[PDB]
DNA sequence: AGGGATGGTGC
DNA sequence: TGCACCATCCCT
């Protein structure tokens, strides 16, 4: 059963060949400055392991790893590559990485490591790498027979499954969204992470202290309207303080004991002034135990940057997903925890934060897949879109809209856009379900088109078992057949969102690589720093913002041409929080 | 030490 | 609780 491979003291030329499946390992999830633990090469001249101290330190190698002549196969070649960037050392060549061709063919499946990508052809001559390494304490790198069998059965796996991966691929139409995009934009996520950004530590630390202080106080106020002193921060214990000891109403239960979620509390507000402070208490704690502590965890104290990873295969939706810390999630809406963003400066002296997000992208995506007249209509006069649809589904002029009326109209867009259930969107607008139902039905009346989509991709979706993107991104939906009526449901919501969520997804990764490409070409010192799902956010010379206030917008504009423009807004500063 | 239940940020 | 990540509490 044993693989055969030469356990290799010193790196040959038949270690170099032009094309080859390599690992290079590094075990420790967040790959930061982390080490690399050994590396596996397998080629048309056999398979060898190579002790990282000896394969990084010799000149050959290392050559050959930055030569884009040489083509490596590789799993999360991102991991790799960023662990090399800490060492000084770059990676060329990668054209083929198996984690994105697995994503890319079932986003379900959760491919998280060769072996789980292998078992989709069914190959399992590897081992899953929980049951190499062992799974948290006992968490540990084997000993170095165990170790390089594992790295050579994973390279090997790689050399085999490329071509049936790519083949499959192929069939799929999907061939050009993994080697002109998702491995193209691996690349720039690399660049991105190893840059890191730069946080205003000592803003952070004194934003904690303020946090700490006003924690304390309103901590005290509501044990003293409470009577006594008890953990707000248990549902439990605070159930039985407001509904048992205060007696206020259960509007709501939760399956456990009593359901504290804001939106319980605010309704209860005016029956004791106690959930005003448990509301206000838990606002502060958010920010301080999430965000402050939360990101002084996570910085650097050598450079005062955080380096986030942006795992590019996860996400159901083609979405990237952030961690360790997550800069996708930084409050903004209420601005308290939008001074947040002040802790977030430029890396360099003289350097601003510039931040560029598409206007409506979702639903500019939803009038041209559906092609429906009144929606794109809408876009190519760039109308307010929440005041429109309210004037159209309450039959009223643009004067004759209220506030009240373009917030629900937007509570109904929001729920298109993010395919929210019907019940959410019942409560969203704090009504019943019958009425939650009428509005929809008024909005189908106006945009037909939006209507008609919507059985067809739910028809489609059931034909072919599955549905696509613009980019021909896929999302098996195999719930939408099902007798149970919620299961169905939901299934029917994603083949209605997922390609409007993954069209969004793969217009602004498109975009990102455009740009890059537009920064390189300008010679900008210009970079990327984050992708927020609509959003991206960069800093530069401050001599350079008059230029990207026009690059940046006309290359987000342009990634893809659709039956309706597509807008960019920006905005510059000394911080994040700047950037408005 | 893990991890489910609950609650809260973002798009 | 649409797509995510992660905080604290608290049973096992
Ligand atoms: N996608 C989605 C599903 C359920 C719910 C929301 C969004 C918002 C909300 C608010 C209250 C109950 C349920 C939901």
């Amino acid at each position: 059963a044993a693989m055969a491979f030469t356990l290799a003291d010193r790196v040959t030329e038949e270690m170099l060949a032009d094309k080859a499946a390599l690992v290079v390992e590094v075990v420790e999830e967040n790959y930061h400055d982390a080490p690399i633990v050994g590396i596996a090469v397998v080629n048309e001249h056999g398979r060898f392991f190579l002790r990282p101290e000896t394969a990084l330190a010799d000149p050959q190698f290392v050559a050959w790893l930055g030569d884009e002549t040489k083509k490596k196969s590789m799993f999360d070649s991102k991991r790799a590559a960023v662990a090399l960037k800490w060492k000084g050392i770059e990676l060329c060549g990668v054209s083929f990485d198996l984690l994105l061709a697995a994503y890319l063919l079932d986003p379900a499946q959760g491919v998280d490591d060769v072996a789980a990508a292998a078992k989709m052809k069914q190959y399992e001559a590897v081992r899953p790498d929980e049951a190499v390494y062992g799974k948290g304490a006992k968490r540990a790198v084997p000993d170095e027979p165990v170790l390089a069998e594992h790295l050579v059965r994973k390279a090997a796996a790689i050399w085999e499954l490329e071509r049936p991966f790519l083949d499959e691929l192929r069939r799929n139409e999907q061939d050009r969204l993994l080697v002109e995009l998702e491995q193209p934009l691996s690349s720039i996520l690399a660049e991105m992470e190893f840059a890191g950004v730069k946080v205003d530590t000592k803003r952070l630390e004194q934003m904690g202290k303020e946090l700490a202080e006003q924690l304390g106080t309103v901590e005290q106020r509501i044990y003293e309207l409470a009577g006594q002193e008890f953990n707000i921060n248990s549902p439990k214990q605070l159930g039985v303080i407001l509904f048992e000891k205060l007696q206020l109403p259960v509007l709501k239960k939760t399956k456990t004991g009593y359901s504290t979620s804001a939106d319980v509390l605010e309704k209860l507000a005016p029956y004791h002034e106690i959930v005003e402070n448990i509301l206000h208490y838990r606002q502060l704690g958010k920010l301080q135990s999430t965000y402050i502590e939360g990101l002084l965890k996570v910085v650097r104290p050598d450079t005062k940057k955080v380096h986030t990873i942006f795992n590019q295969a996860l996400t159901q939706t083609g979405r990237l997903s952030s961690t360790e810390p997550n800069l996708q999630n930084i409050p903004i809406r209420l601005e308290e925890g939008r001074k947040i963003r002040q802790a977030f400066v430029p890396s360099e002296s003289d350097w601003l934060i510039f931040a560029a997000d598409y206007s409506q992208i979702e639903l500019r995506v939803l009038a041209h897949i559906a092609e429906d007249d009144n929606l794109m209509e809408a876009f190519r006069r760039d109308l307010d879109i929440h005041t429109k649809t309210a004037m159209d589904i309450f039959q009223v002029s643009e004067d004759e809209v209220t506030p009240n009326m373009r917030r629900q109209a937007k509570a109904v867009n929001f729920g298109i856009v993010y395919g929210i259930s019907d019940y959410g969107l019942a409560q969203n607008l704090n009504i019943s379900r019958k009425e939650a139902a009428e509005f929809i039905e008024r909005y189908f009346e106006s945009f037909p088109g939006v209507k008609r989509y919507m059985e067809n991709i739910v028809q489609e979706a059931k034909q072919k078992g599955y549905v696509t993107t613009l980019l021909h991104r896929r999302r098996y939906l195999p719930d939408i057949t099902s007798r149970n009526f919620n299961v169905r449901s939901f299934a029917e919501r994603m083949a209605m969102n997922t390609p409007i969520q993954g069209s969004a997804a793969d217009i602004i990764k498109k975009a990102m690589i455009d740009l890059n490409a537009r920064l390189k070409e300008e010679r900008l010192q210009a970079h990327l720093l984050l992708q927020v799902h609509d959003e991206l956010i960069l800093e530069a010379p401050k001599e350079e913002m008059e230029r990207l206030c026009r690059l940046v917008p006309e290359v987000m504009e342009q990634a893809v041409t659709l039956r309706v423009p597509l807008k960019v807004d920006y905005h510059y500063g000394s911080t994040w929080y700047d950037a408005k």
